[PDB]
């Protein structure tokens, strides 16, 4: 039912956006069908975990506060697609960075990214035109864009000096995870579920933001390990954190328990595309028993998650049930 | 005074944004100074015509409706910088398309473009937090982004078939100018001047949008001609409309008054980077007496502008005076 309702609202949102382009933006049918195909290609096919979370939080809050039910669930679907469309946007953005007479393909790719971003605003300004939370919803969506852009600056410049392994620390790793993933992957769907449920002031934002920290930290540590050791066919992509010299969990944990000679060998091989240099970094990670610390680190973070849900349970019981479901997905 | 007040508010907006990053976004001083330099580099140095227009419209409307004066003029400066910051954003975006081990310069350039875009929202959500027009201002700013993105799709795909000179017409040229330049360059500063002056419903939006059409059309026709004939040192850049096969005013006007043999020669040379092929296109433009039609076309459009200002004068006299000043700049 939640997935079935989520897909029906997609056709409703798609038909509005495309008809609006045809009726108000003077768009020819060729470009309309081109945009329908590009919208289906970039927005569909995922798991919709962050779009379905908005629905699960909304339905968990109407069970413990007829016509208002259909409105909140429909608003939560439009909100869920704002998140999926936003993720569809960055999916195309994650291709412009590793792809390179004007090139029309690069021009169309940049344009697709701009359209996917604008569609989130257009669907919100339409379906929420008479909602009292429209202004607050647009403001919180601008803040998550700023947070993500700031998180990218931290992630990209973690090995240089913005006009180098000094920033390869555990607190700076948390800072990157906080602004690049945690606030984006987990806080955004939960907060918007509270907005459409009119139960935003009924929850502790500090406890909610802290839950997103640990859940985003748990997920990013797992991603960093899989990016290094999981083979490409089983991971779904080619792990390149070592070649790109990313400030990963494996890097900052290794630099803490390694000898001076091992750090010198790490610094000499980290950040290169050579096959044996990357293999040298994997050997240094293996010999340092990092996968033993990975189990203890993930268990300790999970312990903090299971206990923080109960603090939020005391004031918002229905909200905590939906956070337990999202936490199960990670 | 208007330029002096506009620059003081810049330091106020810059200091808020940077201190906010330091105090709320956990940014180190190295990256703060890096962002101050990048903000100064991308946002300053222009002519500020579209930022100063907001001030001129605001001051022309308070003269014909103490504490409210200082508020409206300050709000108009923040609004003016939202436009200049937005233009600063596309200045960096106009470099990613013609510029191309992760490349850190391309990553920083994409990040700069995202930050410049987010800064427009952050300065609006801060200085207009208690203004009743904050929601309407954010909505109109989302629509101009959609309009610009749609205008780029029309401009980029004017010679292909979105999954070819058929779209090389005068009405389609106006469609491109409308969404890519007219609504962006001229309607945006005027409307925001009306917002901060609380005089939005007091004007005819249809007459106002129509004025932006003709003024944007007048300016784009002049740009298309200068891009072709004005030498690089006098133009300020290297004109490349012929090589990029742009749907320019010269192209659609030539195709209407040319013979079949001249159109065949045009189609054989248009859209190539060869020196003599581009020179062949310039010769075809010269021999067709296009610069004689350019004078008549610009005069006819200017006649429609001078007469449309008087229709708007009948209901909004102060608004028309500021539109006459902006029209003088073009
Ligand atoms: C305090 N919450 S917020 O600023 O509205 C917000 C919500 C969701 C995600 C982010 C990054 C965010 F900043
Ligand atoms: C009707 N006006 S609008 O939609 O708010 C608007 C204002 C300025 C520029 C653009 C493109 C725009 F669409
Ligand atoms: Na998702
Ligand atoms: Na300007």
């Amino acid at each position: 039912m939640p997935m079935q309702m989520f897909m029906q609202v997609y056709d409703e949102i798609q038909m509005f956006l495309l008809e609006e382009l045809e009726l108000k933006f003077d768009m020819d049918p060729n470009r309309v069908r081109y945009l329908r195909k590009m919208m289906d290609t970039t927005c569909l096919g995922g798991k919709y975990n962050r779009g379905l979370t908005v629905i699960d939080v909304a339905e968990s809050l109407l069970s413990l506060s007829g016509a208002r039910r259909k409105r909140v669930l429909h608003d939560a679907c439009v909100c869920g697609w704002m998140i999926e469309f936003l993720q569809a946007h960055y999916l195309v953005e994650d291709d412009i960075m590793d792809n390179s007479h004007p090139d029309v393909t690069v021009q169309c790719a940049i344009n697709d990214g701009l359209l996917l971003k604008s569609w989130t605003h257009m669907m919100a300004m339409h379906f929420f035109a008479d909602r009292p939370f429209l202004q607050d919803l647009l403001c919180r969506f601008n803040r998550v864009d700023y947070t993500t852009a700031v998180g990218q600056l931290y992630d990209v410049t973690s090995m240089f000096d913005s006009n180098d392994f000094a920033e390869f620390t555990l607190s700076n790793y948390k800072r990157i995870v906080k602004y690049k993933t945690a606030y984006y992957t987990y806080l955004l769907p939960l907060v918007m579920g509270l907005i459409v449920s009119e139960a935003l002031p009924t929850v502790d934002m500090g406890v909610t933001e802290e839950l997103a920290m640990l859940m985003g930290e748990y997920f990013q540590v797992q991603d960093d390990v899989m990016d290094c050791f999981t083979p490409p066919e089983r991971l779904g992509k080619v792990g390149t954190d070592i070649q790109d010299a990313k400030c990963s969990w494996l890097a900052v944990t290794f630099l803490a328990k390694a000898s001076s000679a091992q750090v010198a060998e790490f610094k000499a091989n980290y950040g290169s595309g050579d096959s044996e240099k990357v293999a040298t970094v994997r050997r240094l990670y293996e010999e340092a028993d990092l996968q033993g610390d990975y189990v203890a680190y993930e268990a300790a973070v999970a312990e903090q998650v299971k206990e923080l849900i109960e603090k939020l349970r005391l004031c918002s019981p229905g909200f905590a049930a939906s956070v337990e479901t999202l936490w199960g997905k990670t």
